[PDB]
Formats: C-alpha cells, sequence, structure tokens
C-alpha cells in the first residue's frame, strides 16, 4: 500500500491514510503523534518512518526534529530518537537500512548538514555536509548512493545536483538539471532518477525529468497533468505516483500515476483531501 503520513491544509496535519491502488480505497490509520507537515516518509524492514517537518498549529509554529515509526502489524506508532536539529522540509534516503536526513530548514536556518540514522541502534549522526543549503530538497538513492537535487538554499531556488558516496563520506557534484526545483518529488524508478514538479520561484512545474548515470545527463519525459509543488512521490510496481500537493491556488488532492513504458501520466484517485508537504511510502498492508 501507499502509505500517506502528515501533510498540510491550512494548518498541519496528523492523517495517516493508505491507498490501494488495486482496490482504489484509502485506509486511515493511527494518527501520528503530532502534526506535521513537510516531513519525509521512507521504509526500512517494513517499517515506516515519518522524518522532520513542522507543526503549524493554531496555537504554535515549530519546526520538527522528530524521527517516528510506524507499524502497520499493530496499527501503531512508536518515537524513535530525533535528529540532531529540526529539518523542515527535508529529504531522505534509504541506503544499507540507514536512512539518511537531508537538509530542511530550521526557523531561518537553512542546513547544509545531513545525519544519517542506524535502526538497530536508534542512533543518530552526523555525515559530511552537502555543498549547497537545501530545503524543499528531492532525495534519492541509487546504486548506494545518494542525491540531493533541486531545493532552496535560501537566496536562490537551484537546478544543481550532488551525489553523496556513504563510504568516502563526502559529496560531488553532477550534472544540473534542466529546470529549476524546490519542493518537486525526486524518486527512483528502474534506474533513473527522476524530479516531477516542484517550484521555481515564478511558477509551479508539471515538467518532469529523469538523470541517467551512464550518461550523466538529464532528459525530460512526459509532464504531469497538474502543476505541483510540494508533492508526494513514491514508487509502487513499477509506476510513479504522485500526491497531492499546492499549484500556487489550491492544496490539491489529485493523485497522478507514470507508467514508464508509456511515458503517460494518469488520474488514479484523489485524497480524502488536498493537502500538500506530505511523507509517502510504501510497504505492506496492515493486519487484524
Amino acid at each position: 500500500l501507499i502509505y500517506t503520513a502528515g501533510g498540510y491544509f491550512r494548518q498541519s496535519l496528523s492523517y495517516l491514510e493508505a491507498y490501494n491502488p488495486s482496490d482504489g480505497t484509502w485506509l486511515r490509520l493511527a494518527d501520528l503523534q503530532v502534526p506535521r507537515s513537510g516531513l519525509a516518509g521512507c521504509v526500512v524492514g517494513g517499517l515506516l518512518y515519518a522524518v522532520g517537518g513542522r507543526n503549524n498549529s493554531p496555537d504554535g509554529n515549530t519546526d520538527s526534529s522528530a524521527l517516528d515509526c510506524y507499524n502497520p502489524m499493530t496499527n501503531q506508532w512508536s518515537p524513535c530518537a530525533p535528529m540532531s536539529v529540526p529539518r523542515n522540509r527535508i529529504g531522505v534516503g534509504v541506503i544499507d537500512g540507514h536512512i539518511y536526513a537531508v537538509g530542511g530548514s530550521h526557523g531561518c536556518i537553512h542546513h547544509n548538514s545531513v545525519e544519517r540514522y542506524e535502526p538497530e541502534r536508534d542512533e543518530w549522526h552526523l555525515v559530511a555536509p552537502m555543498l549547497t543549503r537545501r530545503i524543499g530538497v528531492g532525495v534519492a538513492v541509487l546504486n548506494r548512493l545518494l542525491y540531493a537535487v533541486g531545493g532552496f538554499d535560501g537566496t536562490n531556488r537551484l537546478n544543481s545536483a550532488e551525489c553523496y558516496y556513504p563510504e568516502r563520506n563526502e559529496w560531488r557534484m553532477i550534472t544540473a538539471m534542466n529546470t529549476i526545483r524546490s519542493g518537486a518529488g525526486v524518486c527512483v524508478l528502474h534506474n533513473c532518477i527522476y524530479a516531477a514538479g516542484g517550484y521555481d520561484g515564478q511558477d509551479q512545474l508539471n515538467s518532469v525529468e529523469r538523470y541517467d548515470v551512464a550518461t550523466a545527463t538529464w532528459t525530460f519525459v512526459a509532464p504531469m497533468k497538474h502543476r505541483r509543488s510540494a508533492l508526494g512521490i513514491t514508487v509502487h510496481q513499477g509506476r510513479i505516483y504522485v500526491l497531492g500537493g499546492y499549484d500556487g491556488h489550491t492544496f490539491l488532492d489529485s493523485v497522478e500515476c507514470y507508467d514508464p513504458d508509456t511515458d503517460t501520466w494518469s488520474e488514479v484517485t484523489r485524497m480524502t483531501s488536498g493537502r500538500s508537504g506530505v511523507g509517502v511510502a510504501v510497504t505492506m498492508e496492515p493486519s487484524r
């Protein structure tokens, strides 16, 4: 199932909902312990992690360093050790069962710091910082290398991308994207990095481009039907899914699906309510 956690819809949300592309249903599961937007989601050992974000509440507005773990067999949330700093609009990737938290903002601070979480010791450790300060950064893992793509450094929005080598603990600039994108959806489908949508400081985008390591080249593909920034993205059964986002007017509930064989996008469902800044990931059904 495609799990969506958190998000924003005039205030941060606590929703955890799970979509079934066969069933078309949305399953309502345990609420997050704290409402959060600008977070990221991932899966390690079948467990669904919610990372970073921010609590935008009618009574406060605090960035989040929290890491929380959801178990679909118990349908329950459990807190993990937090990151060194709060990271709103974070990017995350998974290498060797370790969670890399990348960039994000804390108030006025735009991080280049990166840290790594070990699920089997509940510990975080800081790694080498990025060459760039990046919030709204897309993160993807390809051949066990970490890619930070696009974002916002506090002054300019970025089309640049860089690659982290875990065992040499350093970052290396790579070829830049064709388009400046902050808050894009960045995933890995088959053997290519995908960057879809985002915001370039003027317009929300529907364009989609994919990076081939063998050519070190970004190439456009079919654009989505709806321009959207701060969208959720994931890969389910060899197809790309993008969820919600903001198009300058509305927080979208549209969910689009990209088939690479056809190079076509299609709307497959609506979320129960429009939202942006969700964390999205795929893991097994719940139980009981």
